């Protein structure tokens, strides 16, 4: 029976015990009121001989000005759809489990972080490093599956991997989306049915600039303004940052050559939504 | 025959195999030019099945003023002390192994690392941190040896340790000492017979401090003039620092309860030189 376990002691042991049996582990780090953006990093982890879900909405990557008090939470919803799709352990620690009273050690980095949303948000890498090295180190996971809409975090916790010499591969999954397009996140739930509508415009902005791209568009100012014209037609948008940039650097490109990774955020209404198109390999 | 590594892929790969055996390790982090203190660390650690010692010069936790470019080396003389105290594997990465050509990641915490030498050394501890993060996750030790000699180090990284949740322990070995009473140290090898002569009032406070507070001495005031009066009889010494301080915050103490860890720190001519004695327990 799945084991759904609250303590840093009984993962340990049980991560131990598999090992014991030389049995492979895929990791599926999220924050809860799951989707199916997470079911398929859950079914991309079945590949491993035994898959772990953690849920933690972890207060080091959340400011004060940011979602953390109404941030979706329905642990039952979760535990269900872990059950139901063959999730062996769901790791559910609180804040005073992972975080003891006299905690004051982090991990953080000098580059990659301080562009697109880390330049927003201070201190939200240093909260998902430093989180996502304390869940390596008790789940001892072989692979560790994301999802490409958070795209800065994989390479970031990418980086730190390689970095740190963590044993354990990050895999980087494809973004999975509402039958509307709009990228799947748990934030999506925020949305009135007029922003809902909004909304669409940021995924439409997206499919144009990749097809852009894909058709030999090189100039990303050209591809910039095009994804600004769409989104500056909702009036409940307002733009956080458009930007293509190196999807190893981060670093804003002009002129297109291998790769790009092209990334919108947007407020729609109050609500702080993110997505982007990867291509790579380009001659 | 034991192995002497270069290689991170290759030290894991061996690392790797004592695992499929279910065989415990031993871990003796150094920076080389061995010496008996570092033998002692070697002798606990062979209550594991089996011992590594890691050498590296480790240049980020030494700054712009310190002594990086002079630190003693000789390689041979320590493969043959590890070979003859029955080392399994001497783990010699270089900094391009360890570091590479985009490394940016790093480890720190936000109390303990701003007392004592830390306040003295900025960016020291966060050096020590991140290369032990990475030496940790590279060779996956049980049991960690480390000398009380750098207790302030040893209080971090064990703090570290609990706060990332690494899977191991951190063991703290008392201090050797040469015959004449000075703390064995690497840098020791920098002392002129004058300093040599010098440096013995060092160990002579930290005898008579222990003294003193084994005899019921409260009042770390009176303790520090103490140790004071013995070290300002040599001109050849500047105090650096004398403190005596909790031994898990690192926090000055004005009056001993349960535990006192009396530290210093001083410079013999241009030598940077320390010692320090701990007690637990006291009523
Ligand atoms: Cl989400
Ligand atoms: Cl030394
Ligand atoms: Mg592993
Ligand atoms: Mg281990």
């Amino acid at each position: 029976a799945m084991q759904v376990i609250t303590s840093v002691k009984e993962a340990k042991q049980i991560v131990k015990d598999w090992k014991s049996h030389q049995l492979s582990i895929g990791y599926v780090p999220t924050m809860g009121f799951l989707h199916d953006g997470h079911l398929s990093l859950v079914k991309h982890a079945k590949t491993q001989d035994k898959v772990i879900v953690s849920i933690f909405v972890n207060p080091m990557q959340f400011g004060p000005n940011e979602d953390f008090s109404s941030y979706p939470r329905d642990l039952e919803r979760d535990i269900k759809m872990c059950q139901d799709n063959g999730v062996d352990m769901v790791f559910i620690p609180d804040a005073t489990q992972m975080y003891l009273k006299n905690f004051s050690t982090y991990v953080d980095m000098n580059t990659i972080t301080d562009k697109l949303c880390g330049a927003k948000r201070p201190g939200h890498f240093r909260g998902v490093c430093t989180v996502l090295t304390k869940f390596f180190n008790i789940l001892n996971p072989d692979i560790v599956y994301m999802g490409q809409k958070d795209a800065q975090q994989c390479v970031v916790v990418r980086h730190m991997v390689d970095d740190l010499n963590f044993d354990l591969k990050i895999q980087i999954c494809p973004i999975i989306r509402e039958e509307d397009g709009l990228a799947k996140s748990s934030r999506n739930v925020y949305l009135s049915k007029e922003e809902r509508k909004a909304s669409l415009a940021i995924s439409q902005s997206i499919f144009l600039a990749e097809k852009l791209v894909r058709e030999g568009e090189k100039n990303t100012s050209k591809i910039i303004q095009a994804m600004k014209d769409i989104l500056e037609k909702e009036k409940l948008i307002k733009i956080d940052y458009i930007e293509l940039v190196d999807f190893n650097t981060m670093e804003n490109i002009e002129n297109i050559t291998d790769n790009v990774l092209g990334a919108v955020a947007a407020f729609v209404g109050k609500t702080r939504l993110i997505d982007n198109f990867l291509v790579q390999g380009l001659k």
